[PDB]
């Protein structure tokens, strides 16, 4: 339907506030702007948009937008010079597919290190100083450092801090013939992680829940994660900072950089007003604000507001981490590339393969077929369909319990600052009319001490003079 925008977000980003600057492009040009939140539309508008139907404006990370391009589901974008100068130049590179642009970078997501202020007031800055810092922690009955060490995501920062890299990205495309897994920098970086779990500082066999809880319960003293977990944090009252990743060998860590999307379907006859929308009107100071009030955005692309954002620290920090990261691509033989990698640092950590036969395995698996690994996917989905169906309801009904856990925490954090505004307004009040009654009490009783000078002067000039004429009449 041409001449109205219709814009599908996940439910669980500020779609109110986008709604909101939709009304203002509304208020301006008169083309209604409908924002919807459909249900997994990840999966739903590949499937709509090959029909020709679907939205103007999809909003979702930039590596499934790879695919998308592949399939022809979203048009070439065309920012002038100008535009592209207002966001940061590396976020540019995970919208751009093929060489051309096709999405406009909304938010800057990485991975963070974030510590316990009360046990480490001066985070580490090195990876090589976790060792001596878990030492000294483990007299104390604690650790220094968890996090996932399952999946690749987690342990890819210090596996690439040294020279690792995933595909080649070059001129603005990747090279699938190319991957920096079994380098010597990858090699010390899976090295050193391995060292830490055979030296007792880290147990190979710890995965997110296992970290995230050792860190809100404060029995270790680091963790590493995203954006994402400062609610579970806020809920546990840890004292925690958001700081820059450790650096190892002198190189900062690499953790992927997710970027949230704004796609133009290729399909669409509304191409021009949605360029519009997006340039003038959702990536300005206002718009960005207007999202991030009902949704909290943490860094974003646009530098003016990034500026205004980057005031908190944890923001500041994951814009730190996300310009020294690695940008995620978005082609498909990434699949291989997690598992690949996922099976390099289990088979390394458990002792099965070294560090050096994991990655060379690594690397040659990162080429392999990827229709041949779905269909490896395939046939243990069926096999192992009971207990995964069973975990996948397991883990829904913790969210259930974990949501309501948070909404627990902040029905107590409402409560007791609505009962601590009442209760200082009490005492305003109380000394308001105890204040009031000493000044009309103080007031008029130093008023009346006048009167008792003036009184008493009085009396000695009556006296003094009525002794004056009853001594001068002499009998």
């Amino acid at each position: 339907e041409e001449g109205k925008l219709v814009i599908w977000i996940n439910g669980d980003k500020g779609y109110n506030g986008l709604a909101e600057v939709g009304k203002k492009f509304e208020k301006d040009t008169g083309i209604k702007v409908t924002v919807e939140h459909p249900d997994k539309l990840e999966e739903k508008f590949p499937q709509v948009a090959a029909t020709g139907d679907g939205p103007d404006i999809i909003f979702w990370a930039h590596d499934r937008f790879g695919g998308y391009a592949q399939s022809g589901l979203l048009a070439e974008i065309t920012p002038d010079k100008a535009f592209q100068d207002k966001l940061y130049p590396f976020t540019w590179d995970a919208v751009r597919y093929n060489g051309k642009l096709i999405a406009y970078p909304i938010a800057v997501e990485a991975l963070s290190l974030i510590y316990n202020k009360d046990l480490l007031p001066n985070p580490p800055k090195t990876w090589e100083e976790i060792p001596a810092l878990d030492k000294e922690l483990k007299a104390k009955g604690k650790s220094a450092l968890m996090f996932n060490l399952q999946e690749p995501y987690f342990t890819w920062p210090l596996i690439a801090a040294d020279g690792g890299y995933a595909f080649k990205y070059e001129n603005g495309k990747y090279d699938i013939k190319d991957v920096g897994v079994d380098n010597a920098g990858a090699k010390a970086g899976l090295t050193f992680l391995v060292d830490l779990i055979k030296n007792k500082h880290m147990n190979a066999d710890t995965d997110y829940s296992i970290a995230e809880a050792a860190f809100n319960k404060g029995e270790t003293a680091m963790t590493i994660n995203g954006p994402w977990a400062w609610s579970n944090i806020d809920t546990s009252k840890v004292n925690y900072g958001v700081t820059v990743l450790p650096t190892f060998k002198g190189q900062p860590s690499k953790p992927f950089v997710g970027v949230l999307s704004a796609g133009i379907n290729a399909a669409s006859p509304n191409k021009e007003l949605a360029k519009e929308f997006l340039e003038n009107y959702l990536l300005t100071d206002e718009g960005l604000e207007a999202v991030n009030k009902d949704k909290p955005l943490g860094a974003v692309a646009l530098k003016s507001y990034e500026e205004e954002l980057a005031k908190d620290p944890r923001i500041a920090a994951t814009m730190e981490n996300a310009q020294k990261g690695e940008i995620m691509p978005n082609i498909p033989q990434m699949s291989a590339f997690w598992y690949a990698v996922r099976t390099a640092v289990i088979n390394a950590a458990s002792g099965r393969q070294t560090v050096d036969e994991a990655l060379k395995d690594a690397q040659t698996n990162s080429g392999s077929d990827i229709t041949s690994l779905y269909k490896k996917a395939g046939f243990l989905e069926v096999l192992f369909q009971g207990p995964l169906k069973k975990e996948e309801a397991k883990r829904e009904k913790e969210l259930k319990k974990q949501q309501r856990a948070e909404e627990k925490h902040r029905k107590e954090l409402l409560r007791q600052e609505e009962k601590k505004k009442k209760e200082l307004k009490v005492e305003e009040e109380r000394q308001r009319r105890a204040e009031l009654k000493k000044q009309k009490e103080e007031e008029k009783r130093r008023k009346e001490e006048a009167r008792l000078e003036a009184k008493r002067r009085k009396e000695e000039e009556r006296l003094k003079k009525e002794e004056e004429i009853r001594l001068k009449e002499e009998a």
